[PDB]
């Protein structure tokens, strides 16, 4: 039986005495937290600790969260350099509710951990008896147990009887193939993600400018387009040398470059199909490395 | 043959429309006007206060209305006028996903699509509408799903009215919340709304731009919550603070299908909180805005929320 | 509390199972009969009605537990031919009962709120799955495999269920229950109906055995808008000319098969399904033919129910 | 710029119609057929599929122009018997292509970009609708009438076209083209095989007439996960143990048909489809039966392909 290792990090999830018959199972509590309070520090801490430990065990279940596991898996997604399975799950309704889909929810993330097939797919999440990488998965709805889907690109796999139907691998590069390393960082850049709609205040995009951010990324309305007194603080902030990052409030489909907004003339970089808070974690890991826009832009590219 | 007024507002698709369309001739007589030029990314407070004065002063000049619009905020624009509008004759919203000039364009039978839905009598006192792609969906919870997609407008939570073929409607659904002359809502002697903003949660969130809003005074803040309406520990800190000192908070959520419930991890009564249900932030300010018109109270507020 | 029948038909002492059920009703559940759903049949439809029909008066409102493979096929007869008005509510289950994270309890919690709470009444007959109220002439099983199976996949959800209460947002427009002509109190079978799939290449072959046979209907499972491949067209002119009701539906899982696209159907003799799958369309022709073999009849009836 | 060949075989629909395709290739076409795809047959399958491979050194990619109504199934039967690497992309139109906002032109030329871009080599024959690429294995037509139909219901697209680039980021990991067995160069029939739907209350006449006819396979339109109606059951169990195929595929449009459930395909000598909707399961069962009559290797290529 396969060793795997289950890092606890919070959210709503031996109560479980299937798991013995597919793993040696051993856990260790990282933190404890609402996942809505995830952070910089445990993101640092996790990938730190799965780097450091990856030699010990034969795969990672992440108990986390599901509010911001979508986030977590992207980050873990590019800065874990072991390519042993890493898979993130939760559970959307309470472990003492009526039909509780922790209990399965588990069993299936460690038949996953446990696959040998699910090694080089970069950071999983598996939620609903299906394996989503880490780069496209979401929270499409705010309480149903299938909830996770991969909206652009689909699932890797579906997890039938214990077994995984693998398909689909994503392209883009992920943990060993990125540039992305912060075995020596305790801290990450600053970014902020401001929201576009009718009327839009520019208040928020100026607080975050004001406090010499980093990066801000928009969610921009369409494709990735801006209420015009935000344009006006991303352009300004963009020429003093903020990286700005064009994203979109809409749930599916990439913020292209090339279509209205001139980001060449403005120092802008499209996000593709990552949404905001996706983003968001990728430009803290660009700005890691460069504060050029092209160089962002060819980041925001490959991975 | 009904008589049918397009607004026009800007976005990709009134002369120059009704002439690239001939085939409006057979379904209505069209007349229309501009009403402003603008990409709907820059659609604003002014803009909604004029659509729904003139829709409202000129309802007993026509059959019906058609809005054409920029894609981005459509959204936004139809659940304001579902709330304000008095006139209970059909008010449409179209748009195109993809340029006039662009192969295969959807704008000719998109704006073909919206006038035999603004002619069709079934149409009446279902709220404003948008017409998009065949569908007929209503003002509430359309919304844009995909950013380059025709397919793009959809209800994500309770689904179409109706679909069109050939002309025709058949229509299977009306929404239960109370829209149009239902509401209390007024804005005939408004020429400012209240000012709600909207901040976002995520990982590590800052407070900052909460701060920003609270400091100048905001009537109200929508929070783009995560998962059911859940807020980043510093948000949270500077929401406490602004609903207890004048500023209403709606929790909505980030997620794009789905309520933000009450009931739920957040004790919205003991922080003066409001939960958005099913509208989306950009919705939820819509609301917030119109509430704030009629009242401050939290407890009123939520009321206007689970009937709007 | 509110008195609610539970009804057991097959498929995955029920206060004791789930306690719960005793804060929201007072339960009392019948076996109707003990069948998986690939098994439904004519003759369990015609008891269920008939005994939801005989029993309303002595409930305030009815959960009808069934295999999730033909709920949505029994949940639209019972639409159009259950005259109790009081809410009636079918709920199944994905996961067997003694599997981990079992979706049945929930589901029937869910069921049991749905049939007590009286705005669920005049909505039709509902389908109560993954914390969604679902009108029964929609709803429809989208996936082999997911607890998130069962959706209204043209016209949406009637409401959703959040902490055992439902925000109501639609209703269904066709007529339902008391407002349909269908009224199978006097019946023991129904007419014969049968479907056919169309494909390239298709046979003609079982189109000509329900013809041999003397069906009263043939569905057609088209492509794409209701179409027909050649030799299955043949076959199904000349039925519809010789006294066999065609209705063209679609093979495809969402939208209408339409009137005027391209196939004539007036000139044919033949009925568009709408909306309506094969299986829901072999329903409504069933109990169409309970009152005409007229083409035009059957469409108006096809355009209102 | 790249020499495409445009095949036509029908549907709703030059260089001159869609000018700005000399932008981005040199085009040359050919009628190979002018049918409805509601018509399409083995026949035409087997043409097609022989002038590509013949054709192959010819040219540096192909678009086949095809009714959007069977282009599902001619595109999986060219995904297992087209052995050239270079992009087979198959494409349609939704509406008239003298219609208002006709889609046909915008999907032609998003059909050359997909044939002329290099990247598309080695993903097997793709269908392009709707500015996305679709492999021709999962796609599938979901609407009656949207102009979005085709989607990839399973596993979800290979990539998107923006402004005549794709951003491809995922590829079919089943084998296809010169990676399959099927070889149908010299075949000039197919293996009969029909397929037959279950419902409540389902005749076994369809399934009995194409055992009749001496039919090598049968695919069921099953409920849920592939099961069977009881008389249905009982007429493929029985023609199985004569030496019939019988593949059990669903009526439901999502997820797969699974081994290891409600029926021991082992004990019957049925084949489970897996994500294969019927109509495809018939494409692979009748190139499968070209290769091999035994239950267990049907099994293995229906796991492989
Ligand atoms: N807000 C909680 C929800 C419960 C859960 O998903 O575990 C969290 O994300 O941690
Ligand atoms: N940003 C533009 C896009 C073009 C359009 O949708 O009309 C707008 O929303 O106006
Ligand atoms: N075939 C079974 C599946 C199990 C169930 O859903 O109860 C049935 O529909 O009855
Ligand atoms: N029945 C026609 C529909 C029109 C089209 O898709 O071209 C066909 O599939 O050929």
């Amino acid at each position: 039986l396969p060793n795997i290792t289950i890092l606890a990090t919070g959210g709503t999830i031996n109560a479980v005495p299937q798991l013995k018959d597919i793993a040696n199972v051993k856990g260790e509590q990282v933190v404890n937290i609402g996942s809505q309070d995830m952070n910089d520090n445990v993101w640092l801490t996790l990938a730190k600790k799965i780097n450091t430990d990856c030699d010990k065990t034969d795969g990672f279940v992440i108990t986390h969260g599901t509010d911001t596991m979508e986030e977590t898996a992207y980050f873990l997604d590019l800065t874990v350099k072991c390519d042993k399975p890493v898979v993130m799950v939760g559970a959307m309704r309470p472990s003492t509710s009526m039909s509780a889909d922790g209990p399965f929810n588990l069993y299936n993330a460690v038949v996953t951990a446990a696959d040998k097939a699910s090694a080089n797919r970069g950071v999983l999440v598996v939620m609903n008896d299906t394996v989503l990488d880490g780069r496209d998965v979401t929270k499409t709805n705010t309480t149903d147990v299938a909830t996770f889907k991969s909206v652009n690109y689909g699932p890797l796999g579906y997890i039938h009887n214990g077994k995984i139907d693998y398909q689909r691998t994503p392209a883009r590069k992920h943990t060993s193939d990125t540039p992305f390393d912060v075995s020596k960082l305790n801290e990450l850049p600053k970014v902020g993600i401001v929201y576009n709609y009718a009327n839009a205040s520019d208040l928020p995009a100026k607080a975050l400018v004001d406090a010499g951010y980093d990066g801000i990324v928009s969610a921009g309305v369409g494709n990735g387009n801006l209420y015009k007194s935000v344009f006006d603080t991303l352009a300004t902030a963009a020429k003093t040398g903020t990286a700005v990052v064009r994203s979109s409030r809409v749930p599916t489909g990439a913020t292209t470059q090339d279509a209205e907004v001139d980001d060449a003339k403005y120092g802008f970089v499209a996000s593709g199909t990552l949404n905001p808070q996706k983003a968001r974690v990728l430009l803290q890991l660009a700005l890691t490395q460069t504060k050029d826009p092209q160089q962002i832009q060819q980041i925001f590219n490959q991975y």
